[PDB]
């Protein structure tokens, strides 16, 4: 790679940090302010013949601009690679948010789900779904004080909603119902994935486990809190969630019903005294991403591209 003078300039480019089939990412610090950025190099040359793929999501990074989200900072284009610097957020994942956290309580899932349905109200409002609202997908932002806040990133499935969509993208695990269903399906389906996080924030396993199986789970849209797991858990948690999970898209919540909703809007609801026992069951049921501030922390959601995106839901054929 020769990168431009104009990269080189401001940013001292270092080793490669992450590899992927359409991308490779490499350190990139600011000279002027040493801050951290990773450097994402696109080849055009495999790009060709999609490259609206590429190109509709750089324009949506381009316009998106959200402190829970993971921002594109700058971009250099030249005939044979595309140059995208890119946030790095090195406090590791979701589920890294829940084990590094000590005296972990409701509160903390709260204002993780504040976060995160502040990012999607943001995204909704520019008619921008994402499709691929994951726990791998959310990186946490650790801040001086020792808060943390969580950015969203990956828009490799993010689209601009003119009407209904019927491709069958996501994770089996977080699709909404009516993609399932092909029946069409547009923002709202952020906000089932949402639900589906928010649960396993307040227990550490999703409500739908269930192949087809899980399908039929998810379709039906039944949630179920069992015992002794959702006993000390308040109501309004609960409450939320159901109507987060709801397979009447009318009736499911909206991202401003989420942060309007008491146990989100009202920081006294969420119980901050008893904790949470959600660690075990998390190691259980999910994977374990790199460390936080490894070297690989936050890299595999700027390794990836839209093109490395592949359809993972199949019903047995009715």
């Amino acid at each position: 790679f020769q990168i431009p003078a104009t990269i080189t300039e401001r940013y001292k480019v270092g080793r490669t940090i992450g590899d992927g089939n359409f991308a490779v990412v490499k350190e990139c610090v600011e000279r002027s302010t040493a801050r951290e950025y990773a450097l994402k190099i696109i080849k055009k040359s495999k790009c060709r013949g999609k490259e609206h793929m590429i190109q509709n999501e750089v324009s949506i990074l381009r316009r998106v601009k959200h402190p829970n989200i993971v921002l594109l900072i700058e971009e250099m284009d030249v005939p044979t690679e595309l140059y995208l610097v890119m946030e790095l957020v090195k406090g590791g994942d979701l589920f890294d948010a829940i084990t590094s956290t000590n005296k972990y309580t409701e509160r903390d899932a709260s204002g993780m789900l504040y976060n995160l349905a502040s990012a999607i109200k943001y995204l909704h409002s520019l008619n921008i779904v994402h499709r691929d609202i994951k726990p791998e997908n959310l990186l946490v932002y650790e801040h001086q004080d020792g808060s943390k806040s969580l950015k969203l990133g990956d828009f490799g499935l993010a689209t601009i909603v003119d009407g209904p969509l019927y491709t069958v993208c996501g994770t089996p695990t977080y699709v909404a119902p009516e993609i399932i269903a092909e029946t069409g399906y547009g923002l709202k389906v952020d906000i089932w994935a949402a639900g589906v996080i928010t649960y396993i924030l307040l227990c550490g396993f999703p409500p739908f486990r269930g192949q087809e199986v899980l399908f039929d789970q998810i379709l039906m849209g039944q949630v179920d809190f069992p015992s002794p797991y959702w006993d000390n858990v308040s109501d309004s948690a609960k409450e939320l969630i159901t109507m987060m999970l709801l397979v009447d898209v009318d009736q499911r919540f909206s991202a401003v019903q989420v942060l309007e909703h008491p146990w989100v809007n009202d920081d006294g609801l969420p119980e901050n005294e008893h904790q949470l026992s959600v660690a075990g069951k998390i190691k259980k049921h999910f994977n374990t991403g790199p460390k936080p501030n490894s070297t690989a922390a936050g890299v595999s959601v700027i390794a990836t591209t839209a093109l490395d995106k592949e359809r993972q839901v199949f019903r047995r054929r009715r």
